[PDB]
DNA sequence: GGGTTTCCACTTATTCAGGCTTTTAG
DNA sequence: CCTAAAAGCCTGAATAAGTGGAAACC
């Protein structure tokens, strides 16, 4: 169907996109290794459109089923690379998937002078591997016995643009009607709330959507071990008059854009004082039912 | 052809999205 | 007293990141 913008495209795959660099055994290599590179993108079935549409805006990439209740878009044929790396050149990522991105590219120029089909190409691309996403294996790194790094430069880049924002918030947003249930009157207070969740690795690019956007707080949540950010926006005037206006003029993509429609309803239920009114609260429960996980 | 590339089927760990309730502001 | 905003959690799962297997190519 329809192109993406591709700023839209940058900020969605700095959410949900991941760069992939595949060394493997092989009895048939003449390295005893063989390789794969490429990017990739992995969501809820829901979502197959958006893969598409990226499919389309690029014209590279391979949709499969991944598991009863996602797919995947993978791009690994070599040529088709470029693509990547001409997309992200010129809309360049901003989260510390940049680095990611940095040995992507890296990994690219070993295979195209064909140097990973020799002993030195190969241990290039595990010194490239060691810093990428989650590293070598244990087995990968006691067969290349040498001194490898796995620190690498922290990114740290501001927020290009709106266009970026959207795409980054499709991929990571959350438009919440909250029903606060009190034992008063009426009952329910109606709270709409805006999250963005991010790890703590780009702590700085979420603070900067404080001063970025206006208004929100940055809160800490963990879980046991984990611990995650979120960038919250739960005073309505900031919603209505800061928070929504940026989405109308950037629009987003997937089935979160309904949730955002659905969200901008209740925002103007809200705003008409309606939601103090059983009539009201009645819509926008119903409008809360069918919309996010009720969807 | 024999290495090597590309594609499919699938799996795992965990950071997201999503949701509650209670407490505080103003 | 009344409603709005914020604090305080808590999970399930949609992500991110990854693998085995083999067809297909060059
Ligand atoms: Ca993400
Ligand atoms: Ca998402």
């Amino acid at each position: 169907r329809e192109s993406i913008n591709p700023w839209i495209l940058t900020g969605f795959a700095d959410a949900e996109g991941s760069f992939l660099l595949r060394i493997r055994n092989n009895n048939k290599s003449s390295v005893g290794y063989s390789t794969e590179l490429g990017f990739q993108i992995t969501l809820h079935n829901k979502d197959k459109s958006i893969l598409e549409n990226i499919q389309s805006t690029w014209k590279v990439g391979v949709i499969a089923n991944s598991g009863d209740n996602a797919v995947s878009l993978k791009v690994t044929r070599f040529e088709d690379l470029k693509v990547i790396i001409d997309h992200f050149e010129k809309y360049p990522l901003i989260t510390q998937k940049l680095g990611d991105y940095k040995l992507f590219k890296q990994a690219f120029s070993v295979m195209e002078n064909k140097e990973h089909l020799k002993e030195n190409g190969i241990k290039e691309l595990v010194r490239i591997k060691a810093k990428l996403n989650w590293g070598l294996t244990d087995e990968l790194k006691k067969a290349f016995p040498e001194n490898i790094s796995k620190e690498r430069s922290l990114i740290n880049k501001n927020i290009p643009n709106f266009k970026w924002l959207a795409g980054f918030t499709s991929g990571e947003g959350y438009f919440g009607v909250n029903l606060i249930k009190s034992k008063s009157k009426l009952g329910v207070q109606v709270q709409l709330v805006f999250k963005i969740t991010q790890h703590i690795k780009d702590k700085n690019l979420m603070n900067s959507l404080i001063t970025y956007l206006g208004c929100g707080y940055i809160r800490e949540s963990n879980k046991s071990e984990f611990s995650w950010l979120n960038f919250v926006v739960t005073k309505f005037s900031d919603i209505n008059d800061k928070i929504i206006p940026v989405f109308q003029e950037n629009t987003l993509i997937g089935v979160k854009l309904e949730d955002f429609e659905d969200w901008c309803k209740v925002a103007k239920l809200i705003e008409e004082k309606k939601h103090l009114t059983e009539s009201g609260l009645d819509e926008i429960k119903k409008i809360k039912l069918n919309m996010n996980k009720g969807r």
